[PDB]
Order: structure tokens, then C-alpha cells, then sequence
DNA sequence: TAG
């Protein structure tokens, strides 16, 4: 283009569940990362007919899926829809989100070759954001300093526009497929339902990941800690 | 406009 931070050689599917959206100062309850390598995209086969079908997830992949305790409890809301409880984790032995869950992050996208990516639908507004403050709240150094993301609702309008509607995750996944996605407002199950879209056109996809990735030490956080 |  230049490519203005090179080639992204590994891409972080990532989803959150949480207490609530925004405005109520939400925490994690889970969190799923899916590292693929960009060379898993660049061997996805093309998306023919119509419908295709959904394309079959890379068969090398590191997954990471965690429940998390947060702080405060869920919103009834968030609770009915992602199956989870503040209470119910704890009975569950779910630990906070602590030191420990970013070392472990951090050992976890060390084994990614770089750079590395994040991908989150909405992420610029949800994921990225709250993550960036759960992070913060820690006097441990963010794991995901020289790491970048980007937002997949911006991708995917770019890439059905180089081809009104919604661009919400399921609403994408069911005009691209003519299928329900399964096990939706999981961590994981929305995470393979990312997968599959990002799957869509995959070349168009790394392209455009790469003109538009951004480091995510400039991602604001979500709200304030004390 | 999209837990
Ligand atoms: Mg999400
Ligand atoms: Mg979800
Ligand atoms: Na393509």
C-alpha cells in the first residue's frame, strides 16, 4: 500500500460475554480467542453457489475459551441470554478477572506467530474497548501491547459493498448462508460464527484486515477505574 | 443499530 503495519500473520477471533452493554459499566463473564493463521484463510475455498455452504473451519487452530467471575452481578438481560450468572460461575469455581487471566493471555498469543490481530464484531465499540478496561484495572502490564484488531462489521460492509440490510452477527450470517448460527451469545459459539463469515470471501477479508488494522494500545477504554 |  504500504501496508502500514505489515502483513497480519496470525488473526484473533475474539468474543465476550459480560454483565451488560455499555452504559452499564459492564465486566466479562467469558472470553473465547481463536488464532488462525492467515495461511488457514488463503486455503479456504472459494465461496460458490447460492448459498454456499458455510466453509469448514481451518483444522489447525488454537482455541481458548474461559469463563470468567466479574465483580458485579449480570443484568437480568445479559443473564437470560448468555446463560450465565455472577453467582452461578463462583459455584462454578470461576476465578476473577485477575493477573493470572492476562499472563495467560499473554502466553497464549506468544505462541501466535506475529503479528497478531484481533477480530471482533463490533469490536470497536464493545470488545475492544472492555477489554481495554478490564486490562487497566490490573497493575499487570496489558498482554496485548504490540497486538492489533479490527472491527468485522466494518470489514464485512466493505466486502458485501464490493460486491438498510443489518450487520449484526446472526442477521450477516443468515443473509451469507440462509442458515441460524448455533449456539449464539456463547464466547465460542459466536467466535466459529465469526469464523465462518470472515470465511465468506477470506482473500478480500486478509486485504482488508491488513489496510486496516490498528493497534489496540490506542483503543480507549470502555469507562473508568478508580 | 450494535451484553
Ligand atoms: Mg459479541
Ligand atoms: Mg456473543
Ligand atoms: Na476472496
Amino acid at each position: 500500500q504500504t501496508l502500514p503495519h505489515g502483513h497480519m500473520q496470525t488473526l484473533i477471533f475474539l468474543d465476550l460475554e459480560a454483565t451488560g452493554l455499555p452504559s452499564s459499566r459492564p465486566e466479562v463473564t467469558e472470553l473465547c480467542l481463536l488464532a488462525v493463521h492467515r495461511r488457514a484463510l488463503e486455503n479456504t475455498s472459494i465461496s460458490q453457489g447460492h448459498p454456499p455452504p458455510v466453509p469448514r473451519p481451518p483444522r489447525v487452530v488454537d482455541k481458548l475459551s474461559l469463563c470468567i467471575a466479574p465483580g458485579k452481578a449480570c443484568s437480568p438481560g445479559a443473564s437470560e441470554i448468555t446463560g450465565l450468572s455472577k453467582a452461578e460461575l463462583e459455584v462454578q469455581g470461576r476465578q476473577r478477572f485477575d493477573d493470572n487471566l492476562a499472563i495467560l493471555l499473554r502466553a497464549f498469543l506468544q505462541r501466535q506467530p506475529q503479528p497478531c490481530c484481533l477480530v471482533a464484531h463490533n469490536g470497536d465499540r464493545y470488545d475492544f474497548p472492555l477489554l481495554q478496561t478490564e486490562l487497566a484495572r490490573l497493575s499487570t502490564p496489558s498482554p496485548l501491547d504490540g497486538t492489533f484488531c479490527v472491527d468485522s462489521i466494518a470489514a464485512l460492509k466493505a466486502l458485501e459493498q464490493a460486491s438498510r440490510k443489518s450487520y449484526s452477527l446472526g442477521s450477516i450470517y443468515t443473509r451469507l448462508y440462509w442458515q441460524a448460527p448455533t449456539d449464539s451469545h456463547t464466547a465460542e459459539g459466536d467466535v466459529l460464527t465469526l469464523l465462518s463469515i470472515c470465511q465468506w470471501k477470506p482473500q478480500a477479508l486478509l486485504q482488508w484486515v491488513d489496510e486496516h488494522a490498528r493497534p489496540f494500545s490506542t483503543v480507549k477504554p470502555m469507562y473508568g477505574t478508580p
